[PDB]
């Protein structure tokens, strides 16, 4: 974490603005507030039915940790209070010492306890994934006030986690049906999102979650994002070479000659080449035919990638048999069976001469993966014969209400008594049973031995770490 | 401003992959590399017929200049290279000295020129809103290597600041027929979306966004983002006290002594109270009345504000008339009336009682919003007896096709000769004429004086600055 970027946002005001309003609005003699973060619903995306937890480490670090000791705790704390009083002034016309802020500060860390589920362990929809409590009695306004950031930072990660999963899930089943092995699912989604993410802080995070079940990856800073906050024994990502429709284009209309040149400049890499500039299936029909010689005599570690890019997502891989020219009604995949060699395996598939792959990376949807995987699979072509490049209609094209997640106060403690409190509902402590029960009734006293939800932050402290080894171990083992 | 986030983004790789590969991949003899970024299509959201300019400034300062002088041009030359070679020869496994970064180091900026459009201009769709080039032979490789920086982090402000002009734009075009004047409308859409943002910075650049159409907001941080890339005479933006779930329900069963604990909190103060937390109807039809005096005593720039959360957004508001009670069947809006005073105003439409309010934040979309106000103009109430919380399904519910923003290569330049690039909408260099025209088949030997894109950064400089109360003016001046 060697860098550093200029920030604007306030430590102490960072949140939804109506926050600011309610610590005064609790009862008086109010001192705890308990609170669950909750994946409630995939109605919106059944295909989730499993959320991976992912993100909590790096959002403590950055945040809880380093934004708040850097940018707070670290600061004269007259100016720090200063701040915030002419703020509340300046928009409500209230004159609010901020003497809370003051003792936050005299603290000198965050009377805050944070359990979770250990990240790449898995959960059912509705099984709570975090819990947090202030652990001071003055503090109780803390609890409320953090919600905005934690689900502002945290429901991005998970939900892409959990996307990546289910990717995964379908493509190991592809493979046990269609492959002898699945030494290419690793590599079958690829994540080609970061250009339509809505930041940087976001495409860090979903493409961390990518990488939890995917070593293919564009997205080079959440490589280093989980190089920062995780760490790792083993490869992180990996990404080949491939060509853009503007290096395409800058050689002109003769890509029989492009693609040689291209080939040239990596003859010892694996080199995906866009294929649809100017004509694609005069590029399949012609061009890889007359190419064929020079593509068979690279070593298989350096295969030439064919990618397209425009068409009928089904059509351009899997055929259209309404289509009026045979390579048309055959698609990429049966062109490339036809042009280069290919065995056929014990399942009784087709799997393409190695020297020659596809990736497509247009628009990838799970919908869409799917059925191109179906088509092939009719078609008697292995599920290993193409790559998905996942893009931003996969990891951007999603909102905090895909899994439902919401943050929610369960219990208060008022006086010294804990009260559940509830809109009408988790009502109570939680602890999370097994991976898909928990039981809410719960008082502070109760047991909680082996409760999935794990002590992770408390008091300033980050209490358990994982690295990303762990957390791709434990979403094997899920 | 004063505050500081750790980083992890390496500088000379803040891009996709595959572009670390593109550089040698160009002709021999590149020189120039000219690209335009334009949204392209409105089809997924054809109510936004005008893209608002929005972005350019803080994303200039923020990262060509601060995050690259901060990372790279400050550091040790040999460090910055080293580990990018490093990063290459692990990932992806090939060998790349990074001489081409060591050149970039030392020349100690980004040779690029940027022109874009004055941010709080608007234009039609297909008009391109910024052009980008480098400016040393050199550096050809450099333009399109920062495609993914650049749209990463700019199409979701000016999706943001778009969204909220059609926003005003509707919520104007009621004012007109059914209240005596627009003086409500700057608060009638308040940003709900912190929550429901992908991150803290795509909130702060989408709340960003939100503040130039409207003053409402409860993304404090977009706030203070304004306040540091933009700044503003005045005061950036507005927002009221307003309880959540965990207050009322901490307080028990009892909300007519809640609510009236919550106004003597706030007894100068305009107040928001969601009503929803144990028995809407209730609260409405039994406690309302109850504490009508206490309401109407209060000063009316201290309105009380009722705010439903669940319900169908349509029938809560303006009334079901598939029933079983009088109150559902009239809704919120019409049973506040019933219940408080209220006046005809001179358009003929009623106006609610100024000691009431109502905010309706559950889920607010663009068509929700122009329903809603549909329905209580087809039962004569005035535009203005409703505020908009406008949340995560406004803001965050967004793609780059949602306005089809692209980053394209248009024109190169090869050994001296320059030749538009004709990938199978824009050809050539640029230049945008008026709000809904662009001409272009141009070079750079041609007249670009009447131009609507106006130079902006070059090597390294910020050329022209802005701050908030222009880009608010422009916006008023575009309506328009
Ligand atoms: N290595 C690559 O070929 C690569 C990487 C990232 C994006 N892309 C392309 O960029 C386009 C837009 O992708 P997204 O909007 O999903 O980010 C797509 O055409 C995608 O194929 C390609
Ligand atoms: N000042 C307020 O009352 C306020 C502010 C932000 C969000 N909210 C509520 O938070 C919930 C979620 O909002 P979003 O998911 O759209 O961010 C909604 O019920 C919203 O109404 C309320």
């Amino acid at each position: 974490l060697n860098y550093s970027s200029r920030a604007s946002a306030i430590p102490s005001l960072l949140c939804d603005f109506y926050k600011t309003s309610h610590r005064i609005m609790y009862p008086e003699c109010s001192q705890i507030i308990y609170s669950t973060f909750t994946p409630r619903s995939n109605e919106q995306a059944p295909y989730l039915t499993q959320v991976v937890s992912f993100g909590f480490q790096a959002f403590i670090i950055k945040y809880l940790i380093h934004y708040f000791n850097d940018n707070f705790f670290s600061r004269d704390k007259h100016d720090v209070v200063t701040e915030y009083s002419a703020f509340i002034e300046k928009t409500l016309q209230l004159e609010d010492t901020g003497e809370h802020i003051a003792k936050l500060h005299e603290l000198g860390y965050l009377p805050i306890r944070i359990k979770a589920i250990p990240e790449g362990k898995t959960v059912a929809i509705k099984v709570p994934v975090m819990t947090i409590e202030n652990t001071h009695s003055d503090f109780f306004w803390l609890t409320n006030y953090l919600e905005t950031l934690i689900n502002v930072s945290l429901w991005q990660p998970m939900t892409s986690a959990s996307i990546a999963f289910a990717y995964r899930t379908a493509l190991i089943k592809f493979a046990n049906e269609t492959c002898d092995n699945q030494e290419h699912v690793p590599f079958q989604s690829h994540d080609f999102s970061m250009r339509g993410m809505s930041s940087l802080e976001s495409a860090e995070t979903s493409g961390a979650g990518h990488l939890t079940s995917f070593l293919g990856t564009d997205t080079i800073p959440a490589l280093s994002f989980v190089e920062a906050y995780y760490g790792s024994s083993s490869l992180i990502g990996t990404s080949i070479p491939a060509s853009e429709h503007s290096v395409m284009s800058s050689h002109g209309v003769d890509e029989l000659s492009t693609f040689r040149y291209l080939m040239a400049k990596f003859p010892h890499n694996m080199l995906s080449i866009v294929s649809d500039t100017t004509d694609f299936w005069h590029n399949i029909t012609v061009n890889l035919p007359l190419l064929k010689q020079e593509i068979i005599a690279r070593p298989e570690n350096a295969r030439l990638v064919i990618r397209p890019d425009s068409g009928n997502f089904f059509a351009i891989i899997c055929g259209d048999p309404t289509a009026d020219t045979e390579h048309e009604r055959k698609g990429l995949i049966e062109c490339l069976w036809d042009i280069f060699g290919g065995t056929v395996n014990q399942k009784g598939y087709k799997v393409i001469n190695p020297h020659i792959g596809a990736i497509y990376g247009d628009g990838v949807t799970y919908e869409k993966m799917f059925k191109i995987l179906e088509g092939l699979q009719a078609k008697g072509f292995a599920s290993s014969n193409i790559v998905f490049g996942v893009g931003a209609q996969t990891y951007q094209r999603n909102t905090r209400d895909t899994l439902g997640f919401a943050l929610k106060a369960t219990s208060i403690t008022i006086n010294g008594e804990e009260k559940a409190i509830f809109k009408n509902s988790q009502k109570g402590r939680v602890k999370v049973l097994s991976r898909d029960t928990y039981v809410d009734g719960l008082t502070s006293a109760d047991d909680f031995s082996d409760d999935l939800l794990e002590l992770l932050f408390e008091d300033g402290k980050l209490l358990r770490q994982t690295d990303f080894d762990e957390i791709r171990q434990n979403l094997l083992v899920s």
